[PDB]
């Protein structure tokens, strides 16, 4: 459509950079992570797995170069996620491969900021037992870079959990959704690793 | 200028081939796609459209014939995009026709590989809401052949998203840019289609 | 078969364009979307997911160049969807990856118009409860570009929903199928995003 | 093994042609289609889907060039289906992606004729109801090029349906299998499209 | 590790040959096939499908060239199956795509002999009925090149079936496992095709 | 981010080496294997398959070259597993393809040591019978290079099995987890092969 | 044993190459040389000869052709040294013909790399005088291609000398073992020749 | 002599097989090794070498083909060792080339088993010191395939060491002879290698 | 390595000539002989034999044919001595067979000139008596073709003897080394025979 926009895409995609961390100076890359819990689709007592429909908000800043003098033009362009590098964030205890609800498209900004929000259905281990009870049940899943240590990737969160999107007539009510950031160590490695633990406590309405 | 170069252009352009997929054997054509997010130019709250200045790196191999014995000569020639066939890749949800920042020139190589990188300004649907907040906002746009199914065209990406080019003093910071490849189906057709979802998560500095 | 047709394909595919939005001027790309609800295959009470067999009519105009003087020739050619860029349109709340009923083939026209209709089976969240009752049940799913904001992609619809194709002896009767276009905002982004909300109200015969 | 055979493969594969319809003159490509119904594996009442194990006989003629003078040599060579272009024929109403029983190998002949027969398991919509009854039940599925109109691809069938292969002790008896060719129109397009409607009427033994 | 070994791999992989049958003289390629029935995992009465865990022993000789004078060195090297051509052998009546238990690694020998043994879980059609009875039940599945006729590929077997590996406490007892080679004709083609029919007769312990 | 780190990745990835065993001298590659049994998710009596959630610790040393004088810099870098060669270790009797919980990221060290730990869900054959009983049940699965003989790959283990990670409120209690290394021979080959047999004995709490 | 391995040997040995340097392009062949000094067996004062038990690590890359598509197979095969060409490396001042401790077997790798390590007992000229003294005695022997000039063969060494293998209770202690590469000229020929000078300094414990 | 025997030799020798490992399936070849220590002939204090008169029992199974129907005939035939392939087993630390006491004749059996027992005099490094003392002295020598890794060749031993044959009035008494099998690794290669370590502890009577 | 070099070897070795004196015209072949006395290793009073470490420089011209037009290519190639004919020169009074220090490699030149230099240890008769005395002792050994008369082979020498190489700290000092050519007659034959008499006069330092 717009020629101005067209040059933007081409310049960044063609000339700008291959998979590599563009930032030479000592700076780790921080990725903000937010969860919007859309719905708790199902619970399996025998399996002890629960399914969550979530969208993950991920934001990071990449270094981009401005070759052509930027003029008032197309500020944000949308591109497929494949085009650019994305973070490794994954659920530590997912029973199965997560499925993707939405297309992989990411908006990029001139400053270099990128916003990618996938929609996912994830199955993770959690005992459903006592969902019916008033107390309800609690489940926790931790998300975080598999490979990256705290040094390489720093995870940050704005708030606890986004309930607002939550479906009004979901099978299960949400007593409370929390996303607490924590740093933890593994026997594999001396480096600290940061993950966000999403603890959802819910019960049947 | 160089006579040697001159013959090259003429031979490929004049004799070599019309719009047709030169590859007879069963081979789909794969096109690598990469996005270099130059900048997020603007956000419109009322419109709920965002503008991205991106350049798209597109690479594909075409079959070419070498008539004259190739001697050490002009390895890569540049020609207008109109001269050769280009892929259909388009943004699924662009509010307006994309504009083209750069001239349509593509470098071609003797092996037949072609590299075309347009610069674009694209306006796509995305809610700006909560850009100011720390969490930021997420936008997704998917790019992919409109017509071509996975069989005909296969899309590949090297990395997530190229932040490096991103303008240092852009209005919006890039929390993270991702390009995830995904295959999806449409009710129109039983064939799988592949698109790259570019998910950019960004916020105001 | 026809040589004339053959040149057409080659010219557009080989020379014409890579994944990039060919439209330089300020024009968003509008994609018309239509749904033909073939059948409501199944409902799962425990899962609270419903399966729809639909075909999606998608139309868009791409800019193409006519190098060789067009003579009376092959007006529309069919090509795999992979060959050309396709839009990102996806169901917001699909429980699982959609499957593709039909091959990914898209008809293209000289004007540049492209018509792609995939057939899909989609599973989306919806409570089946009270299907048996006379009132029936209502389900809604929204389709729209994930990444693209209203600026980049504009969605349009001709009519409400195509019932005619609907299987005569389907398990569930269709009380009414509607496709209303709506523009909505997300906290991620200040841009407006447009989606088509498909609201189907059906009950067991 | 045989050098003579070896040259054949290489010549056709390497030099002979890329995905393109080799036939310049005005000739549509006709593809004969035949179904050998191996067995009706299962019926799902709740799902209203039925599974068929079939092999599809597909024959078409491609234009090949004979460079080296053909001498008495290897008349038919077998190659992977990926190597050469295959038709888009797909089931219009398949609930899920078809699975492939056999390897994708196709025999090619010097005349250019190609015979490809895949074995498939297909799940398509059909109500099982009253399978037990003497009348039995009827199901229909139509196969045909998704993209190709009658102009581009013409479908032909030799006979009604091949019962002989049918498993002797199948769960369901075959009252009659028919493959009638029909041409139909769609609202999308003014062109006629041809499909083969496979109507199988079967009951439990 | 060993430099000597390293050259071996590189020479064969890099220089030695592309997918092509290296044997120019009139020689068909014979592939020995053996089945080691590990276990009969499950039976489905409704589905009428049975699952077998088997590993397939496949041996064939490929022509290799010895460039560097072979010295006492690494006699057999292991490489991924993708690296070299493998035979098309597939189960004629598999209900679903077979899954692969083991990594695809194949040992190659200087003489050119190659041994590849995949582990598979295969689901094929077979009525479970009367498994409980003393007589037990019989199932047959035939394996053989899909594309290749007897001329191109000849199948050979050393013995009937390898029971020894069979799990001691399997759900089902093996009354007898047989692998008889047979040549058969199809209406598609005048050429004879050879397959190995694996007939297993088993019952519940 | 850090330029120093950036050069490291590029040098190793771009210049350092293709899939090949870098070690010329006579040295087999030893891979240490450790299992951290996260949880026994489920048992299927009919199927006789059990599901384990495990993460596999794999360590090996690869030969790397230091071109640029290493200065105090980024000691360990994380990269995708695809980038570097990984071992073939697979479960001998997995009923289905294992799924991957975590992203494929591997930390590499300057010495050349590499640590890769995937998280997996694996389904393997094992009779659940008598889980309820006090004695409990025993299951064994062996892991080891499919292709590689003891000569090429040597497997080593530090300890028996890592219980500590085991979920506190898992459906099944762990009576004892053991990983014993054993060398075994197959009729296919005269070479010894080494595998680690993971024998887990567990019961319902 | 393994058929796959068997083909490998045969292909390389039978078809691949006669004594000839397979490398047409201008490339010299480099042979890495390493010494593992096993033990200083004896010293003869009258003779002024010393005996060393060493194994020589020799690595070189030969060009091999891969005819049959390499599949995951036997990566390294062992063959007798007679089968393949070996380098001429010899001790310049050996009093007697060296004897061979080990069988002449060499491991070869697919890449073409070959690793051959003979064990030798060599007697070379060196005065034993003052072995008893604290200073000890020094001996030097140079190894290198007799015929080959630097152009044809290039010698390389990884490290100084491998002491680790050295027998703990050897008659003589090793003060230091060094292998320095040097290029030298001879009056016979204008070409430079490269040899590795092994200088061992040892004394009686 | 016997015609029946004569055909046997000719058939195996002439038609049956060249140096190649006849076993295609994945089977390593195991060679049992046994030592019969006939006598410790001499000890050299200055040399620090000891001489052993031993006969080595070597057994292996080769694959043979039975063309002519075997009738009751000559079960075992004797042939020269040169006629058939023999294993590489050699002493790791032999000071000099071993000499052969007996003719190289090997008995072969119809099953394919071969028994070859050479008589050898071997000189290996070992300090004689303190032979006179009551404690005596210990020497160790390891035997094993030079080239073959554990994968290719597996070594097995029935018992510790055969003292019975030991000469009654030998110069040295045998305190204990042991043959322990061990697997070891070398820096050259990642593969494990197996050798039998013969540790003899003896003293002067 | 170099293809150009490769052809050279093959042409001369394969096509050029068998053991035969290529020179038809009346020309005797002259062989220049030079001695480089490396060291006088030992003297045996009882034996009256002395050992010399020498290298013999031998040069001769052979007639070669240039088939392919020689282009600037590999001027000198190295080949094993076995490949080409070498002269019979031997020591008249050697007590034992000479041993060979170096590999038998000979450099050949396009003109046809060949340079072969073996390193030898030779034991010849000579009384050691009075080595200690100041006068020292003299020894003589004559070298020359055994069979060839002066007519067939002519021996020539450039200089007396090459002392420079002589080891600095040899057991014996060299008072003077001379190589005088002489022609002598034997009672066997009327033809004159030419030999070089190497007279070395040496004493203990």
């Amino acid at each position: 459509t717009k020629k101005s926009r067209e040059e933007i895409v081409k310049e960044i995609l063609g000339r700008a950079n291959p998979n590599n961390i563009p930032i030479v100076d000592e700076q780790p890359v921080k990725v903000s992570f937010k969860y919007s819990l859309q719905d708790i689709y199902t619970a399996d007592v025998g399996t002890d797995q629960v399914e969550l429909g979530l969208w993950l908000v991920i934001s990071w800043k990449d270094r981009s170069l401005s070759w052509s003098n930027e003029c008032t033009t197309f500020n944000e362009l949308t591109l497929p996620s494949k085009y650019i590098w994305l973070p490794h964030i994954e659920v530590y205890n997912s029973i199965g491969k997560p499925g993707i609800h939405s297309d992989q498209l990411v908006r990029v900004y001139k400053d270099g900021t990128v916003t990618f929000v996938p929609q996912y259905t994830i199955r993770f281990s959690c005992a459903l037992e006592n969902v019916t009870t008033e107390q309800g049940a609690a489940c926790t899943l931790k998300f975080g870079p598999w490979t990256y240590d705290v040094r390489d990737l720093v995870l940050d969160e704005s708030q606890q959990v986004d309930l607002t999107t939550y479906a009004g007539g979901e099978r299960f009510q949400l007593i409370e959704a929390k996303q607490k950031v924590n740093k933890k160590t593994y026997p594999c490695c001396p480096q600290s690793f940061e993950d966000i633990e999403l603890r959802v406590t819910f019960k049947k309405i």
